[PDB]
């Protein structure tokens, strides 16, 4: 049966009654390697790279040479295609399934922050996600993050993985630490390290100064001097926090114990919204266990 095989669903290649024929083969998420070619006449078949043309084309689309990627990608795709993606306040979320709470919180965050992905696979799926088709994008996140369906995940970890696979070259951060004995030292962060900070949740507290230790046991302060990024992520261990409307963009809510809780998404619009997969809850002021707060920026210069 004359059929079409592909590695990226972009460049298509036109190739008896699948392992001996093509190797590991997939058709819409399902592993058909142990099947025989009927209704599968002319359909596009995902195959593993086995020639140089497909090996080089696989890097053009996925920017990876790991032979496990496609297998881990189609393995996650079998579940994500069965997931439901409701539109909650103009945003695509995921109904609870296979411990996808941290994935849904990451999907809502990405729809509200500016990010340009370097791999065309992530970028092309990023556009399809905002439109409503978030299956191919959720599976790709699991593949790039080396995570599997059902495994427990962390929002700060998953975002950090994606941030490295994205264009944050123009993102700079000029920090200044001063010591009561050593003196004043200036540091500059560029890329993924310039948009993230684990420690405090308040962007204003980062500007006013945060107490950190130097080589000397004496306490030093670290304050932000210059920031040049479309957004910043502020992270801290889960504690109680009051989120004021208009002072932030979106925030992540973790409830439970280490590697044992449940993630919830909070966003700021005309009023504070709380998304729990397919559920919605409004509030004027919010207070709860917040672990990550996202703030929007463009250019900031300190007064000190
Ligand atoms: C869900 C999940 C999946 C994977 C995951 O991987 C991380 C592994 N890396 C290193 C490969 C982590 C998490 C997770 O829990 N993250 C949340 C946000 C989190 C939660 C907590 C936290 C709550 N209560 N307590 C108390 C407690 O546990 N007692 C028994 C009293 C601790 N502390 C944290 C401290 C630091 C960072 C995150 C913390
Ligand atoms: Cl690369
Ligand atoms: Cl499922
Ligand atoms: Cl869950
Ligand atoms: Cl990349
Ligand atoms: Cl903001
Ligand atoms: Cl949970
Ligand atoms: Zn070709
Ligand atoms: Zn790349
Ligand atoms: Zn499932
Ligand atoms: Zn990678
Ligand atoms: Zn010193
Ligand atoms: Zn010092
Ligand atoms: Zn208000
Ligand atoms: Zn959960």
């Amino acid at each position: 049966i004359k059929v079409f095989t592909t590695v990226d669903n972009i460049n298509l290649h036109t190739q008896m009654s699948y392992g001996q024929q093509f190797g590991p083969t997939y058709l819409d998420g399902a592993d058909v390697t142990k099947i025989k070619p009927n209704s599968h006449e002319g359909k596009t078949f995902y195959v593993l790279p086995n020639d140089d043309t497909l090996r080089v084309e696989a890097f053009e689309y996925y920017h990876t040479t790991d032979p496990s990627f496609l297998g881990r990608y189609m393995s996650a795709l079998n579940h994500t295609k069965k997931w439901k993606y409701p539109q909650v306040n103009g945003l695509t979320s995921i109904k609870w399934a296979d411990n996808n709470c941290y994935l849904a919180t990451a999907l809502l965050t990405l729809q509200q922050i500016e990010l340009k992905f370097n791999p065309p696979a992530l970028q092309d799926a990023y556009y399809r996600a905002r439109a409503g088709e978030a299956a191919n994008f959720c599976a790709l996140i699991l593949a790039y993050c080396n995570k599997t369906v059902g495994e427990l995940g962390d929002v700060r970890e998953t975002m950090s993985y994606l941030f490295q696979h994205a264009n944050l070259d123009s993102c700079k951060r000029v920090l200044n630490v001063v010591c009561k004995t050593c003196g004043q030292q200036q540091t500059t962060l560029k890329g993924v390290e310039a948009v993230m900070y684990m420690g405090t949740l308040s962007y204003e507290q980062f500007k006013k100064g945060v107490q950190i230790p130097c080589t000397c046991g004496k306490q030093a302060t670290k304050y932000l001097v210059q920031q040049e990024s479309p957004f910043v992520m502020m992270s801290a261990p889960p504690a109680q926090y009051e989120l004021k409307h208009g002072t932030f963009t979106c925030a992540s809510e973790y409830t439970g114990n280490y590697q044992c809780g449940h993630y919830k998404h909070i966003t700021s619009k005309e009023t504070l919204y709380c998304i729990d997969g397919a559920l919605l809850t409004k509030s004027s002021e919010y207070k709860g266990p917040i672990t990550d707060v996202f703030y929007k920026e463009n250019s900031y210069t300190t007064t000190i």
